[PDB]
Formats: C-alpha cells, sequence, structure tokens
C-alpha cells in the first residue's frame, strides 16, 4: 500500500498435482529508460549483401516481459520428471503478477555517479490483450527470465518492424505506427503491483513420447498381405505379379505416409569429413517472399536431421542454442565445443531425413522402345493420408508462437517447436514514465531533458500445464534422462567457482516410448 | 391474387445495423422460350485443336437466376462503406421472391409482329434444395443480375455436360440424364408469386485486411534469437555457427510458412518488354484431369501475382473481367484497356509470387570430393505448418461456389474467390409452359407446334451479412478505396450519354490492414 | 493517500460506443515556478510601429492547462475514422484530473544543480467556473497538451491585457487586477488528486460534410421556370422580357444567397506570380476598434479562400500552422515549405471567394440620356436569406472559444472555427505555492527569498462527443481522408530517427459530401 511495506511474496516453486503441474517462477528485473523517453525510427538497408535483411520500423521506450522459454518455468529437475514420466504435457493458466516495483535516478555529477531512489516516480504497465500490436514475443529473441532464479535480467526493448518499400529502408503508404501511449496502462508507484490472470485456449498435448515402430513396418512379420504387387514383365508384354511375403516391409502395401519434406545440406559433426572452407550463405534453402530471399531455419515439421548415433546433421534444420547467454551484436564464429546442437533423432520412425531424398517417381511412359525411368525428388509437400510428428520442445526453447493474422493457414504448430496459439499470452508491455529536468520557461517544442533514470522490481509468472499420463504395457525398461557424465568436473544445470549458471546439453521431452 | 393487382412490391436498399447489413435487390428479368420447349443433345469434339473442349451434355428449356455476384447485391458505395470499414463478411440468410409475371404471346403474321399478353399462360419455377441437379451457378457464368438496377436482363439457358467417352462428343453409360419437368414445380400465373427463403450454413469470415507485417519478419528487430545458424565449415570438415542477429531476417529461424506455388509465367502490362508474337496456349500451366488436358486459370490459392507497383501480372493467376457486358460467342481479340485486369498485391506478406521460384532444396550430399547444390522448385504444395491467403473477392466476382459431391477434399476455398459452400443456394430454375397452337387431329406423336411466347417479370434478392468489426491500435491512417480520378470525363460506376453503365476498375476488400 | 501510493492511472484512450465517442488523453506537465512568486505589471507600447500592439496588463505565476486543440484529444486514426463517416460533431461533457504531484527543488550550490524532491511542498489548483477571469484559453496561443502522447510539455504562465489608456502602456481608471489567491483553490500534497467535471451546453453539430451542389444551381435543368426576367428596352423605352430557359442559372430567380464577404488580397502559393518585395502589412485588412487599427485574420464566416486547384490563396483569410512547435519569441521567416497552409476549397459551392469582388449594383437612375451603370462592391454583410458554410475544423486547430460577456451579438461562430460557447469549459489555473528560504528576522517587507523549485505531474481529460450519422442515398464512392504519399521517406503523424513527431498537411472534417 506504501513505500515502507512489502507488495508481494517470492513465489518460485512447483507443485504436481496428480496430471496438473502449476509452476511459479519470480525474477528480478532492470528497465532502462531507452531511447531517452522517445520514439525513433528503426530502419536499415542491404546487410550482408542480402536486402532481406532490409527492415523499416520503429523502436519505443517500451521494455516487456518475455517469459516464453521453458526453463523461465521449469527447474531442470521437475524437467526430468515431466519428460520421463508423462506422455504431454499442455499450458491451460498463466498468471502474471509485478510487484515490489522501485526505480532509481542515477545522477552523475563530477563523476561521482550517485544513485537514489525516488519515491514518487512512476511505472506503467499494460497489457495487450486485443492483440492490437505487433506481437514480438515469439520469435526466438533474447530478453527472456533466467533459467536460474537468482539472476537479474534486462527488460528487452521493445521494437517492431513494418512493411518497408521495395526492400529498402524507405516505408510503403501501407506502413503504420502504433503510438504505446495511445493503450490505457496502469500508473505503478513503488507500493503498487500490477496482477494479470489468462487462460490458454484449446490446444493439443506435446507428442512428448517417442515412436516403438516404424512407420512403414506396422504390419506384423509373421502372416503375409492379401495383396499382390508387380513384380516384372515376360519375354512378351505380359505382367506378372508376387504376393507380398510377410516381413518384407519394402515392398508391402502402406497405408500412411510420412511427413513433408525439404531436402537439406547434411553436415558432419564430432570428427567430420566437411567440405573444408565452404561460406555457407548461397547454398542454404531460401523461401524468396515478395522481393528478397529469406534463409528460414529451421524447415517446416515432418522432418529430421540425424539418424541414430550418426556424425551427419542437418545443420539448417536444427536448433542451435548456445550454452551460456551471449553479448549482443557479436560477430564471433563459434565451434561445435561451445553450441548446444540438437537432435531429432527420436522422430526417425515417421519423419524423413533432410539430408537425402525422400523417394522417386516414373519420369516417362515405358513402351517396347523406351524403358521405365525414375527420378528422386527434393521436396514433397503434405499428401492426403499423411503422418508426421511435430518438432520436440525443449527446456531452453520456446513455449508458444502466434499465428499471423491472415486469411487462412494449415495445421499450425511452429517450425520453431512449441505450441501454436491464436490468440497467445499478451505482450506485457513496461516503461518509466519520463520526470523532466529543470525547465524554466514556456517553449511550444516538447521537452528532451529529461531525469536519467531506471527502474527495478519483481515479477511472478504462474503457469499451470495439464499431463497426458503415460499408460503403457511395454515389460522392458526404457531409456530416460539420466545424470550420466564421465568425470564431472562441475555439477551441470548448477553455478561454478565463478558463480555463472553452467548449462552443457540440450534436454528434450521424448524419452517415454510408444508404438504406433 | 388476380391480374389487376400487383403481386409485390419493388425492394431494392440497403440497412446497415451494427454488424449486419440487409442487401435487397430487385431486378426485372426476360425469360425465352428456349429450345422451343424440349430436351436436346448438345455435343462437341476437339475444338481449338483441344480434346480438353470435347463434351456431351443437354440443354433444357428452363433458364435460371444467377445471383452469385457480389455487385448484384451491393451497390458501389456500400461496397465502399463495407471494405473501408470491416475486416471480414459472411452471408447469413437469403430470400429470394419472384414476382409480377407476365406472359406475352408473339405473333409474326406478315412481318407485323404483335406482341399481346395472354392472362391464362403460366410460369413453372422450383428449386433444388435436395442439389440432384448438376449446379451450373458457381461457375463464372453470364446471366447474371445486373450491376445497375434498372438493367433489364435475360436468363440464361440451363445447360449442363454430363460424362462423355474417351474425350469425344460419344457418351458412356455412366452419362445421365436430368429431366427437370420430374421435379415438383409451382405453377405461376400472372396473379401468382414464388417465395423461397434459405439458410447458409456456417462459413469463415472473408478476410478482408491487407497484413501489416511480413510473414518471414515477425520477430524484433532488436533482440536476436538464441539459435544458432550452420554457416561455413572449416579448413578440416568442421562445422562452424553464428549466432542468428536481430534484424537479419534471411537467416533466422522460421515458425511459419507461405502457401502453396505453382510457378505462372509473368507478362508485362504497362509499357512492357514482352515477348512479341507469342501463341500463348501451348506453354501454360495444364492440369491434365483423365485423359485430356486442361487450362486451369486461376491456379489455387496461395499465391499472388503482381509484387508491388510493378508492370509484370501472372495473367493465368489472375481475374480478368471486362468493363461492360460483351456479346455471346465472340471471337475479340481485347486489350489491355478493355479489361479490369485484377491485381493480388495486397497479399504479398503472406503469399509467394507466381512468377518466381518459390525457394531451394539440397539436390546432393556433399563430401570432401562433391561440393553442396541446391536446386530451385518451381512448384510446392502443402507443408504443416503453412499459412496463405485467400483469393480476394471482388464487387464483379463470384459469392460462392459448390464444393463437388466428391469422396474427400482438402479446405474448400474456391480457386476463383469466394465462399466454398456445401450446401449452396439451390438453384431457381424457370421456364414457360408450352401451350400448343392449331392441332385439329389425334396423333400419337408429341406437339410440335407452339404458340411462341416468351414472358417477364420481376425478382427481388434479399440476402443478409454477418460482419466482422473492425478493431486495431494502428495510429496513422490507412488506404482506403477513394474515388480518386485526375481530370474525369465522366462519372464512374454510373451512366453515361449513351445511358450504358461504366465501371473502369475492380474494387477488392483487401484495403483495411492488419498484422500477423 | 500518500507519497508510496499512485494517486491516479494512465487513461489514454478513445471509445467509439454508437453514436458518441469518449475520448481520454493523459499527458506529463512541468511547472516552473514563474515571476518568482509574484504579480507583475506587463506593459507596452507601440512596437512594430504600430500602437494597435500597445498593451497594458499583468502576468502571474499561476500557470494553466490549455486543452483546446482537437490533436490533444484526437490521434489522426480516430479523427480520420470521425471525419469520413459522420456528418457532424459536437462536444457533450468533460471530466479532467489531475494527479501525481511531485514537486522538485533545484539547488545550484557551486554549479552542481542537484534537483530532489521535497514531500512537504503544495501545488494550488482552482478552476474557474463563475467566470470572472479573463478567460485567455480560447485564442490560438500555445501551451496546449501535445498531439503526441509521451510528449511532455511545458505549462503556460498566465497573462492577461486589460484596458491601456490612449493606445500607450499606461492604464486607464477601469482597468482592473485580478488577484488569483483571492480565489478558493485546492492544495494538493503528492498524495493528493484534483477532479472537475463539465457539461457542455446546447450547441450546434459541426457541419463536417462538403456541399454535393452549388448554391445557384439548385434548380434542375430540364423543365425551366415559370419567372420571366428583363432582358432589354426595344427602340423605344419599352421593356421587353423573356422567360428563364432550364439550366440557365446565370439569370434564373434565386431564392438562397451567399454570405458575407470582404475583399482580401490573394496571393500565389506553389509556383506563383505574386508581386515581387512586398511589405504585406500596409495594405491588409484592418479593423480599427476604439484608436488603433488592428490585422483581424482570419476574416469572419462566409468566404474561402482558394477555389479548387489552384495556387492562389487568401493568406489572410486562412488559418497558417507550423509543421513542428517553434521556439517563443523566434523572428524567423518561414516559406511555403514549413508551414500547414490550410484550405476552405471544399466550401465554394456555398461561399464567396476572398480575392474575388462578389457582385455588382447599380450606381445610377437610367433615363433617355444616362445609360444604365453598375459597381462592384468589395464588401457585402448579412442579408435576410442568407446562408453561408461555418469555417472548417482541423486536427490541428481549436476545439471551442468564449463569447464576449457584451451586451448582443449575431450568431458566435468563431473565425478562427469551433465552438461558441458563452459557458467554456473553466479555466483550469495551477500554481506552486511559495516555500520561503533562511528567514532570521522579522520585517514588515514581505519575503522575496524563496526555495526554487518546479513540480510534475500528469493530467488526463475525458472528452465525450456526440456525432451526426452520415445517411445519404448517394450511389458512387466519396473522396475520403486516405493516407496518400507518394514514395515515403518517413511515415506521417509518427516520430523520425530523432524521435521529433512529424505532421505534414492540416486534416480538415468536410470529407463526405452532401446535397443542399
Amino acid at each position: 500500500d506504501g513505500v515502507g511495506n512489502a507488495s508481494g511474496d517470492w513465489h518460485c516453486d512447483s507443485t504436481w498435482m496428480g496430471d496438473r503441474v502449476v509452476t511459479k517462477s519470480t525474477r528480478t528485473w532492470v528497465l532502462p529508460s531507452y531511447n531517452n523517453h522517445q520514439y525513433r525510427e528503426i530502419k536499415s538497408g542491404s546487410v550482408d549483401g542480402s536486402n532481406a535483411n532490409a527492415y523499416f520500423g520503429y523502436s519505443t521506450p517500451w521494455g516487456y516481459f518475455d517469459f516464453n522459454r521453458f526453463h523461465s518455468h521449469w527447474s531442470p529437475r521437475d524437467w526430468q520428471r515431466l519428460i520421463n514420466n508423462y506422455w504431454g504435457f499442455r499450458p491451460r493458466s498463466l498468471r502474471v503478477k509485478i510487484f515490489n516495483i522501485q526505480v532509481k535516478e542515477v545522477t552523475v555529477q563530477d563523476s561521482t555517479t550517485t544513485i537514489a531512489n525516488n519515491l514518487t516516480s512512476t511505472v506503467q504497465v499494460f497489457t495487450d490483450d486485443d492483440y492490437q500490436l505487433p506481437y514480438v514475443v515469439g520469435n526466438g529473441t533474447e530478453g527472456c527470465l533466467p533459467a536460474f532464479p537468482p539472476q537479474v535480467f534486462t527488460l528487452p526493448q521493445y521494437g517492431y518492424a513494418t512493411l518497408n518499400r521495395d526492400n529498402t529502408e524507405n516505408p510503403t503508404e501501407r506502413s503504420s505506427f502504433f503510438c504505446l501511449e495511445y493503450f490505457p496502462s496502469k500508473m505503478l508507484r513503488t507500493g503498487n503491483n500490477f496482477e494479470f490472470t489468462y487462460n490458454f485456449e484449446e490446444v493439443p498435448f506435446h507428442s512428448s513420447f517417442a515412436p516403438s515402430q516404424n512407420l512403414f513396418k506396422l504390419a506384423n512379420p509373421l502372416v503375409d498381405q492379401y495383396l499382390y504387387r508387380f513384380v516384372s514383365t515376360n519375354n512378351t508384354g505380359g505382367v506378372q505379379f508376387n504376393k507380398n511375403l510377410a516381413g518384407r516391409y519394402a515392398n508391402t502395401y502402406k497405408n500412411w505416409f510420412p511427413g513433408p519434406m525439404g531436402r537439406t545440406q547434411g553436415w558432419n559433426l564430432g570428427s567430420g569429413v566437411n567440405r573444408a572452407s565452404v561460406s555457407a550463405f548461397a547454398t542454404t534453402n531460401r523461401m524468396e517472399l515478395e522481393g528478397a530471399s529469406y534463409q528460414v531455419p529451421p524447415q517446416p515439421n515432418g522432418m529430421t536431421n540425424n539418424l541414430q548415433g550418426s556424425n551427419t546433421y542437418a545443420l539448417e534444420n536444427t536448433m542451435i542454442f548456445n550454452s551460456q547467454p551471449a553479448n549482443p551484436g557479436t560477430t564471433a564464429t563459434y565451434l561445435e565445443g561451445n553450441m548446444l546442437i540438437t537432435s531429432e533423432s527420436e522422430t526417425q520412425p515417421v519423419n524423413r531425413v533432410a539430408y537425402n531424398v525422400g523417394g522417386q517417381m516414373a519420369t516417362n511412359n515405358q513402351s517396347s522402345t523406351t524403358a521405365p525411368a525414375t527420378g528422386t525428388y527434393n521436396l514433397q509437400e503434405i499428401v492426403p493420408g499423411s503422418v508426421w510428428m511435430e518438432r520436440d520442445v525443449y527446456l531452453q526453447g520456446p513455449i508458444w508462437a502466434k499465428i499471423p493474422e491472415t486469411g487462412a493457414h494449415f495445421h499450425p504448430s511452429p517450425a520453431m517447436g512449441g505450441f501454436g496459439l491464436k490468440h497467445p499470452p499478451p505482450m506485457m508491455l513496461i516503461k518509466n514514465t519520463p520526470v523532466p529536468g529543470n525547465i524554466t520557461s514556456f517553449s511550444d517544442v516538447p521537452v528532451s531533458s529529461f531525469i536519467t533514470q531506471y527502474s527495478t522490481g519483481q515479477v511472478t509468472v504462474e503457469m499451470e500445464w495439464e499431463l497426458k499420463k503415460e499408460n503403457s504395457k511395454r515389460w522392458n525398461p526404457e531409456i530416460q534422462y539420466t545424470n550420466n557424465y564421465n568425470d564431472p568436473q562441475f555439477v551441470d544445470f548448477a553455478p561454478d567457482s565463478t558463480g555463472e549458471y553452467r548449462t552443457t546439453r540440450p534436454i528434450g521431452t521424448r524419452y517415454l516410448t510408444r508404438p504406433l
């Protein structure tokens, strides 16, 4: 209620309750006064020789809350207890609560930066629950809540890129500008707090199970099919047929088919017999959209890199995390030992691999003169009767994404993994209100001299997850995420002597196994 | 009730009522006695050198009502008030009402064509609401209600093409014949009327908004992704990775993908550097269906001609209306100045252009010997995680179409734009009953001499439209359909000194703008 | 209630509710301690060679709130949605609310200006709702709420000019002095707020429609009048008459007449064939009032500059805004490219142009000796049966004005446009209470050493607007305010890379069209 009273407590826990788990998480944040309290016009042309990077947009002084990663809510033990016990999970509700606001004021006088707090300065928070702003949350950007609870994170500055003109930095007449002070926002002093509740829409469970059985090997290898296959022609043009035998899965009749494919390049990790000195930009899979051509990693769902125990990965198809957060705007050439190169090997009985051709189809009509000929294709889209698996979600990866408000779409599983939401959690924007400096006269030009200041405080996020319980009559034990290190020099998913949070490997969800 | 009393009034109006608009429209029609009151066998072989044009079918004396265009219900001002204020619209109900029937009888005696009315002759009207007839309404044919209310239109003759045999004019044993006098029809004198009500099924709203934001540019250009991309290999085969920077949309990880594509040829309008003297038939995109090969304009949804401000259009992908209705069976070579060549430039942030390749995929497996190679594809079908925009509807274009009664289908947006209906508005068939001439003796052969006669009357159509209200926090003004002509020599969407209804340009729906 | 609690939230929105729109707007203000807390005697003589500029008056330490411009309440999109959809609008209620007061105290010690806040200092606010003060709000002065919500504005100092004597700086015995601490004012600490409600009186709607039809062309051009005109005399003095034909509007009988006129000088913008090197002061239209002569722009209602598509404007008749707010007291010679020269071309079917003579009247009595002669007049006042159009209101222009408390008036449309109010919104005056410095002894002279200090805070203004709905049976589309720029280098009505709010063109209201 006032300055000498706590406006909320530290809730950071998890409570497994049957087929349901709430996951609370309080973090501490810092909000810089971005742009010195003004809207700016960020724009760029073709950098790196590509006019795909040309954008037009606006950068606001508003910061925002991005709790759209799984480690922001899940400890690695509560993640381990999830992915080794349950076949699925999906979010149900959400409860965000910003509290203990305190706003300092830096006063650099003769290089003595005194930092004191003003009790009177406010903080604006609104939530965009009519979805009228550019939703920039679900795009794999930084500025998230940290994985580790005693880390203090700075809130990312809110910008958005509108329509540019002809792949330049210049706008078009459809390019918009959203003023964010034209939205009603709650003014928060140091004794006020901002609560917010949200209920997720009906989404499918994330299929956190690996297949126990190949897709083209769903018949039993004991009894044989009552269907025959064309095998050959005789010395005349008379066709000949053979019975599909029992375990001959290469030529049985299939009833279901794998998912989409676009053949990406496969690069060897580990030892590697890769091509030396490849500038890997000019040969990636691009998807040209209204002018320029864009790299689109990862490719849409229905494929996999990395078959099984092979060091060949499709690096265009994968999600490559770093081990630690990096400095912004770095041009460092990281190697294999720095990254978390993340495999989708668990879905190979259903999905086709991305560094191999998917099949072959007949190219000509045969005759007594022309022999039959086939040709391999590098990409195949949705066929009726297809079945694929969605992208695996990770502890270090995004939870949701917003479906773009277009006319139509085909089934909206995000390519980066997670939950495709039509009405996602609304984007909580926040800024410091501008406090003017010493203004002694009237002028019609607006104030450009402000008290330089930042605010800080805590935020708690309480999600709730409906879980799909495992129910299998499998006899032998399964593979599960065990803590298996040979001679650990450090405890993983735990700090070090420096005090930085050390993660080494990404953690999937498909560890339970389930027959098709 | 009788001959001296009006059997219905002229309702032609529109009543905007919140998120709902009823649009009434009365027109005056003329019904010729088609075929001289008999069923005939229309059939043809390969004309224009193509056996696709070979059909077998039947032509009835029945005429029909085709109010399946948007200008039959919408004035251009009420269309302007729709497409500049609302994000969507869909039909809800329908009410057709045929009234003031009067049937003349032409009597050419010594070249003095006296036209008098017989009070006793009837008119048959039935509606086909069990969908047992070939539904020929939603196919882009003429004979519609006019755009302009005081125009009198003639009702189109009802024919249908059944199954022919082996791309000839001869029938197969599956070819059917539907007698239309085997359906119960209401006999209408000059004092009778025919009412009919219809409620549309649950359809999606037509997305009458343009995107404010590119599909591959949905991240913000301020914070950068926590995902890395394979960039290159070193002097060994060791892979190397770089962080996806903030605004580098050409190589970020994408979550949603564009729609289908088939690469069509792009032709330059305006000035034009087109290839001179092209017979443009042999190089169009065809789709061979059970024998012959058919041109299929427009190609299915998910593409666009005409990027932005460029004079290159994909003429195979577009809807080309004329400015005025034309005489039937004309072989005139119209030019650019006659037609209404209709752009889909508003959907280019989501759809791929039809005169460019959509992307490229890896063609080989790399090694220390073989370098990586990619290959461009000209067509890509549905991939899971796709999102496209539907075809824009126009003031001069069709409202609905019937889904064919087959087994299965994929999401039934008609390629010509509009609303894919499973149970469309039933086809109102109408004919003049045959009045025999002077028959003085009995003969078992049926009567072939009739009183030559036509009927005329009014028809009113009352549709009802549920509207999706615009709700955006966009700050700057939008583009809207304004009446912008530089030195008009005539008022557009209004008559001239001749009295003919002059339209110059087609009117879309996507003028409001909305972020993905 | 206290220092650690927010005393009000940021309301800044608009809610269109049928034929009604509320427009909330919160801004942040800075209040300097004007005059160092004392009343002063501002007076001047003849500057610029004109004794019209000689005034006597008083300058107070009070600042005031001036939300009397349309952009203080309306975003340009909500202004666009108004002027393209409605035929009229007028204010109904008002709700001002000053909150989050915080008062700093600047302490310059050895050129180290430390700015800290005192929790104990107060702020006086009263509202003048008996109209006992000189109302200086509705006069086109600066110090308004900004157009753009995150701009912080400084409150203008309240002064007023009373009666001087004989066009000098000396007062007369009727010259008054209003002490503003003789009015009861609410003392506001940092935990207090000041609410205020107001209901506007019955005013006419602002006619935000252009005429679709000329005033002298209201007959139809098909049938002719039953009234004859004197055309000529014969070889004798016998009069002769002709019938007024159908479309001959130059000599039909008129029933209604245009508004007032005073011929101003017309100057060419754009290319321009203007007279070179004109000191444009000595030839303007003046209106001499009790001694001196005053320029009176704009001239009273009933005229227009700028016919249609011509570059000749009457610059004495127009409202010339700047693109950006300017520094106070500037003597800069702005050009055409800086200003927002604002046209009244939309009202030319009803109003007469200001750079042309309005008509001619007979100067002599004719005879057999003297021929008839006419003479053009340069000004014509109200004639019974007149009809004119009021001044267009703009997004950048004033909302209301106070009618002077005189005896009588003729219909009080303000010449600067807007709503003539008899009891306007009361003028919210505000000052910082004086906190004395170090006073160690008693003296009967009042304290002149104070703690130098300023206060800041937020103010929200909630107006409510009754709207006149458009209802026209016009067929063709209208002209509307579209966002039409050819190659934009910047988004208009939105910031730039500097962060300043960029407006280029003024926005009217007459875009709908309506017949007389």
